[PDB]
């Protein structure tokens, strides 16, 4: 039950109609993201400011939380439009209730720790009571992305207000804030994350999914996105010996990602194997979604990121791949689907959103894994870069996007094939891109709920949607989805 969700139900939804859902759902899906989102001026009003509920779901299952990962993604996904708003007022005060809020968790003892333990311990507890409260039931804890993603989330912001709105903060003469300044929320909010970070990345904790412990991509990959995009913020607040030491920490993290010390990197399997320890233990053989939705997040669309592991490396790209090959033989909702399918999360995964059996595809799985070939366009033409494609990856391209030999008919005898730019080739590819990506759309059409709300799984047998009702993390995968495909197609 979902006792507190409203319905907007402004439209029927045509599932025959792909252009016109995703006209809708741009609007439709925002509207569910900020229901979940508590700030005065929302529909969520009654709320502490600044909590995000994972979903309005308090019974089967009951996800009627604040994850400290759920709502920096969330954040994220409202900074992509406040961003595209050119900084609206509503939004940034939303924003800036979450990072008060914020300031509050950090500073809140928890069965993690607390924020005078060694690099504040405390950081790592992966969610909390909507009062404000500690969670203390059992839990998968730490999980140690949460902070590089609330660090990155709360820098963009501070970039944000530094380049659209002159260097002004807006809630700054609330009674309710933890902050003055932008130079306030950086060594108040920021920097404690990013000692976290520090302190903990090469420690153990819990996955994303909040089920297992050891070495994860994912985790380290948006810990190094964190330390590396907070160089620049660092030094700006002339903390220059710390912007020094994050830039070293970064680049140890890359280090170890792409060497033999992460175990990220495959060369028996060729492509990235999620947890590497599981592959030691023989519990899983690597396939994640969490390998392409790191990327995903670590790269987002107006930065032109030089992070390691984008969506064009070919470890990423065949992990998607295989994971997409994977799940269209396990789950029989994809039987007839001939391009992109529903996607889940791994496919040793036995949580049913309410329990254990068998695991389904994710709604927010599917989203991420449409923005993968829209985004190998976008970068392509929107730089006028060429697409590489490694060897590694030509069974991929050769089943849903192009024909290889129509493009060099002696690929097979090269490690790749490079596209140039502006080339009927590169067109070629870039538009088969794009049809590929919108199959991924299509399927969420085919299974989303009638009132255009998004569950956090759709069952792996019917596609009928079930788990958390409204997951935020839902909406802003889609909206991100939207985002991505419409910056693509406006490219001229
Ligand atoms: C919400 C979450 O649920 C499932 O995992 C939970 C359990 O439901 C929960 O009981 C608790 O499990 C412990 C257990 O009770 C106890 O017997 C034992 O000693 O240890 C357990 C803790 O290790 O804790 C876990 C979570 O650690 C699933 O297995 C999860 O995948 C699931 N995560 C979802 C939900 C959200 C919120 O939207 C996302 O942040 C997340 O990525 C997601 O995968
Ligand atoms: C309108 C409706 O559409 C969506 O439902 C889909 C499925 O997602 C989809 O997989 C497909 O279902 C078939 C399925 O593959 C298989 O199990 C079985 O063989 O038969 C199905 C084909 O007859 O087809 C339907 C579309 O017909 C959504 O998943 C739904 O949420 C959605 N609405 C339903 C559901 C509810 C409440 O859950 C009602 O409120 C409503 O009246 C109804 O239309
Ligand atoms: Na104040
Ligand atoms: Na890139």
């Amino acid at each position: 039950a979902y006792p507190s969700f409203e319905a907007y139900s402004n439209y029927k939804v045509d599932r025959t109609d792909l252009e016109t859902f995703l006209d809708k759902q741009k609007e439709v899906s925002l509207y569910y993201l900020l229901q979940n989102i508590a700030y005065p001026e929302g529909q969520f009003n009654n709320g502490v400011p600044g909590t995000v509920i994972a979903s309005p779901s308090t019974s089967n299952p009951d996800y009627y939380y604040q994850w400290t990962r759920d709502s920096a993604i969330t954040f994220l996904t409202v900074l992509s439009e406040l961003e595209d708003n050119n900084f609206n007022t509503t939004l940034a005060k939303a924003v800036e209730y979450y990072i008060n809020t914020s300031y509050n968790l950090q500073r809140t003892s928890n069965p993690s720790g607390s924020f005078d333990d060694e690099n504040h311990k405390g950081l790592g507890e992966p969610k909390f009571n909507t009062d404000g409260s500690a969670y203390t039931g059992a839990w998968g804890r730490p999980q140690n992305d949460g902070p590089a993603l609330r660090a990155y989330a709360i820098s963009r912001y501070l970039n944000d207000v530094n380049s659209l709105n002159e260097g002004k903060l807006v809630l700054t003469d609330s009674g309710d804030i933890n902050f003055s300044s932008t130079e306030d929320i950086y060594k108040n909010i920021i920097k404690p994350d990013l000692e976290y970070v520090i302190g903990y990345w090469d420690s153990t904790g819990f996955d994303l999914w909040e089920e297992n412990q050891g070495r994860h991509f994912f985790t380290s990959l948006v810990q190094q996105k964190a330390l590396a995009y907070a160089v620049d913020i660092a030094k700006s607040f002339d903390d220059g010996d710390f912007a020094n030491t994050l830039s070293s920490t970064a680049s140890t993290l890359e280090s170890y990602l792409s060497g033999s010390d992460g175990g990220f990197v495959n060369t028996d399997v060729n492509h990235i194997v999620e947890n590497p320890d599981l592959l030691q233990q023989n519990s899983r053989q690597g396939l994640d979604s969490a390998t392409y939705i790191g990327p995903l997040l670590t790269h987002d669309i107006g930065e032109s990121s030089s992070t390691p592991f984008d969506v064009d490396n070919e470890y990423v790209l065949q992990s998607y791949y295989l994971l997409l090959e994977d799940n269209k033989d396990r789950y029989s909702v994809n039987s007839a689907y001939s391009a992109g399918a529903a996607i889940g999360r791994y496919p040793e995964d036995v949580y049913n959103g309410d329990g254990s059996s068998e695991g389904n595809p994710w709604f927010l799985a599917t989203a991420y894994a449409a923005q993968v070939p829209y985004k190998l366009a976008y970068d392509a033409k929107s730089a006028s870069n060429d697409i590489t494609i490694n060897k590694i990856n030509y069974d991929f391209f050769n089943k849903y996007i192009v024909d290889l030999s129509t493009i060099n008919s002696a690929y097979q005898s090269s490690d790749s094939v490079t596209i140039k730019s502006g080339s009927d080739e590169f067109n070629t590819v870039a538009d088969n891109l794009v049809t590929f990506g919108d199959s991924f759309l299509q399927v969420i059409l085919d299974h989303i709920n009638d009132d255009g709300s998004l569950n956090e799984q759709l069952n792996r047998y019917t596609g009928y949607s079930t788990g958390a009702y409204s997951l935020t993390w839902s909406s802003g995968a889609l909206l991100e989805a939207i985002r991505l495909r419409n910056k693509v197609k406006a490219l001229a």
